[PDB]
């Protein structure tokens, strides 16, 4: 049977799914780990014990325990990111979309979801791999991983909660793909890992971590990189935040054993309710429980690893969206609202920059403000709003990514860079937010091919281009067709630093993506803060 | 007789001079001070003892002892600024141009020459007051003052060389104008002092100094203001430089009396030869012997005086030239030449900024470099050259002036601001230097009215406009004609901050002159250097 696959962990029974007037195979909710419940909470993931009989893989699994967005109840813009399945600590499963008829050995793509390491699901509508699997004839896998304290609580030295276990969740799924994707018609030596935001940073972290490298071939990073200021913390800071989480739940704080025991006793939602109380500063774009620089998963500091070329040498395809910051300002910055144009005054701009550059002293805050203020028109609401949008985007996503790409390209075997700046016609968020964080995903997963979702014809065409770029790159290391008549996406080089726009218009090549601002964020401001 | 004038100091005999196919009176080389020779060197100026008989005032006096530019021998561009008369320590004289027939009581304008407090002459061709006196029917006076160590050697505490004596030279000439200009047909209650660069700073210093205020009515400041970083030094720094000058001339340095005695023994040219050896840094736009903040001429620091409104409240007309920095880069910065386009490399740009911001630490130098570099096109020779030109101009002339004007306008009784950006058609300096420091003077003194000097018709028209602005302002406090059909030069206000361009084109009003860069030089960089 086509829906019956025998793996090293046991037999699995899939389901046949309709896709654009055709059909493909779907293997949903396959376990790759033992349930991390009870005393296994905060622990490293253990491999799933093989099962006798046939595993029912016809429906989506549970989503991992996480915070749920309730800011705009009923609004699709915010609820498209919320878990669409029952939540449970028993959530370590993966999903596989397989073309019909089954391939022998074809390109594999593995999706790692974002959500600031505090949220996310593999089961989201925008992550439905059936369109990409069908159109580009790839085997598409979406993994899951523990988020929040459950996945990233870090008490370094302790073996019961060492930190980074969410990253190890991903690794074990990559291990399972390596070991078992052959039986689904996938090529284990041609696996691309790709992810957005926290997933993009995760991808970059698997490039860096020695234990992770051999488990994939190539990498795609969307709106995230490992060196993002929100993507990791020191062991001390991780320790501090875990102790503080215990303080919020009336735990015995005399030792790690006392603390971990207390936290393992608390219901999932008790941890989630007080999670955000441990952040050290009044901030936006910062998350409580994230990867730690532990000396194991990351041997040394990320920067020293990047400088010495201590990482996997392969091809990477990466890029950013035009307005990465808007989503975070709306949710956490004064003066921003969903139903207004959110024209920001100087006072709110100044509040914004503070929230937005938490680790800065007064001189640092003055430097940022000077860098992003038109002092000829400083009371312009639009300019203050867009300037603040640029600050959050540049500091958190673009400039960290630009530093990663420049460092990686020294030692790597091919880099391709994009700038996604098409604003979707059918998008429910207000105009001022622009090309929002995470809204290239729908084009990557081919949602514009579905008429019911109300995209334009040119948006369908863009989606097909992007999908073909992603899948051709996954196959070859090059998003371009070999001898094709279409305009070529040029290689990113240390010298020329070329990149393309990604929109409905004819391709344009530019150079030095946001270099003026990123020299500020990567070279000048760090020098300023270190001196003062 | 029209050329015979009886003053409080004695009788004076002038000369009749041809001016644009007409004639006016000229009283040249009138003494207002006792010769500051011998033991009077470095001393405060004493008033000229009245004389019996008739003083011969038909020829220009001696110029004060100063450095002579020999970089381009024969070249008019550099030698138009050199002394055109025999040099002598006996140089404290003034020159008066009087309309014919003699006026009863008319507007007086008093010119104070520039030259970095180390050079300058009242007798220069570009300072010939006959054109302005004739065309606008004003009494034009040009004073002289001691420059270099002779005028500004400062050993605070000592009464033999107290410092600021060059400023007091100017004051005593203003005193003489106050007391005697009535006999030449000038109105002593309608005297405007005006000057360029060091003369512009001097004018601003007479606005600040309590001892100077009552001696004039209104003020015009050209390409200079009192708060310029090159325009003054502390008492300690002045003391340090005077001791170091003695060290260069093998002086006994055991006391001020020993030092001053030694320096008074040295021939004038011996002081001039080693003058530039006392500068503390490797720099451009810095001069050895300048005004000191002494507690007398300036009661407190200039900034605190400006903030508390401790200055003369009257009308001011002031402004800057487009390319103030070029003259200084040519003479002192690597990569700049008179006979090439002077395209500057990154290495020479970086050398430039160092020379150019002497009192800055490494973080400060990085801030300036970031502020003026297009990081998309950083190897552009033209952009590096023009950027450096802007750095020198902004830091030394425009931003200091913009800080002065903004502070003054709070308490003043009317401000008028200009931006002179017309490049003369007949100008001998290379193209890259643009609208050079000091090259509005010729338009102010009406040289384009003389056909032999080869200006265009539109340059003659501009000159007549500028002269009429200057003279109407001197007369009324307003450069505009009351009920005139010509477009109005708007008042500079704290709120609107309006200014005009000054060129051959129809008048354009702008706002906030170079505010982006001047917020950097006046607000941010000072905060940076004070922290580090
Ligand atoms: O414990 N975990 C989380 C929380 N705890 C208390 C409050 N809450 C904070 C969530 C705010 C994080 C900013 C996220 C807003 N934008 C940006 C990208 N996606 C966003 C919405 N997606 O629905
Ligand atoms: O002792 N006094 C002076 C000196 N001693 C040694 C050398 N020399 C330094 C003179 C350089 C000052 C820069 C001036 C160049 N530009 C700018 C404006 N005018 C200029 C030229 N005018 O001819
Ligand atoms: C697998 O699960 C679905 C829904 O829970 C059920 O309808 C279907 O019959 C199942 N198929 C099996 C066990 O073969
Ligand atoms: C990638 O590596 C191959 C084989 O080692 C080499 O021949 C090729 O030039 C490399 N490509 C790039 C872009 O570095
Ligand atoms: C004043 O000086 C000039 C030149 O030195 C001389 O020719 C002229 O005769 C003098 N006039 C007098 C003293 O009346
Ligand atoms: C100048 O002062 C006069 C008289 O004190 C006053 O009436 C006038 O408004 C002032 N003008 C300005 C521009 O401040």
């Amino acid at each position: 049977s086509e829906l019956l696959v025998n793996t090293k962990s046991g037999k699995v029974m899939g389901t046949r799914v309709p896709v654009l007037s055709s059909h493909i195979s779907a293997f949903l909710g396959i376990p790759f780990a033992e349930p991390p419940v009870g005393n296994m909470r905060f622990r490293r993931p253990e491999p799933k014990k093989p099962w006798s009989g046939v595993w029912n893989a016809s429906t989506y699994p549970n989503n991992c325990q996480q915070y749920v967005d309730e800011q705009f109840p009923g609004f699709s813009g915010s609820e498209m990111w919320n878990p669409n399945r029952e939540m449970s600590e028993d959530c370590l499963y993966l999903n596989i979309w397989v073309p019909s008829p089954r391939p022998k050995s074809t390109t594999v793509m593995v999706w790692i979801y974002g959500g600031g390491f505090y949220s996310g699901s593999s089961t989201l509508d925008v992550y439905n791999g059936k369109y990409l699997a069908y159109t580009e004839e790839v085997v598409l896998v979406s993994l899951s991983y523990r988020v929040g304290a459950f996945g990233f609580l870090a008490l370094h030295g302790s073996q019961e909660a060492p930190g980074n276990v969410g990253l190890l969740d991903q690794r074990m799924a990559l291990q399972w793909v390596h070991d078992n994707i052959q039986f689904f018609g996938g090529d284990p030596k041609t696996v691309t890992i790709f992810g957005e935001s926290a997933g993009g940073a995760s991808v970059g972290m698997h490039i860096l971590s020695p234990g992770s490298r051999d488990l994939f071939r190539r990498a795609i990073l969307q709106s995230g990189s490992p060196n993002c200021p929100w993507a990791s913390v020191s062991v001390a800071e991780g320790r501090r935040r875990a102790v503080e989480l215990g303080r919020n739940l009336n735990c015995n704080l005399n030792s790690d054993e006392e603390l971990i025991h207390c936290l393992r006793e608390k219901k999932p939602q008790e941890l989630i309710d007080v999670e955000w109380n441990v952040l050290p500063f009044d901030s936006i774009f910062r998350f409580s429980f994230v990867p730690v620089i532990d000396g194991e998963f990351f041997p040394t500091s990320l920067e020293s690893m990047l400088n010495s070329g201590n990482f996997k040498k392969t091809q990477i395809l990466l890029g950013v969206n035009k307005d990465e910051g808007s989503f975070f300002l709306l949710y956490g910055a004064p003066g921003f609202s969903k139903d207004s144009e959110s024209k920001i005054s100087r006072e709110d701009f100044m509040s914004g920059v503070k929230l937005s550059v938490p680790h800065a002293n007064d001189l640092g805050l003055d430097a940022v403000t000077l860098q992003y203020t038109d002092w000829m028109d400083d009371n312009n609401g639009i300019k203050n709003r867009d300037g603040l949008d640029d600050i959050v985007g540049d500091h958190n996503v673009i400039c960290p990514l630009m530093h990663f790409v420049n460092k990686y390209t020294k030692f790597g075997n091919g880099t391709y860079l994009y700038f996604f700046n098409h604003r979707a016609s059918n998008l429910v968020w207000p105009e001022w937010m622009g090309v929002i964080h995470g809204y290239e995903i729908e084009f990557v997963f081919g949602l514009p091919l579905v008429k019911e979702l109300n995209y334009t014809a040119e948006e369908e065409a863009l989606s097909r281009r992007i999908m073909h770029y992603w899948a051709t790159f996954a196959k070859t290391g090059n998003p371009n067709e070999p001898h094709s008549q279409e305009s070529k996406w040029p290689l990113f080089t240390t010298k020329e630093q070329k990149f393309i726009d990604l929109n409905t218009e004819p391709m344009k090549v530019h150079q030095r993506l946001r270099v003026q601002m990123c020299v500020f964020w990567n070279q000048f401001l760090p020098k300023l803060l270190n001196a003062t």
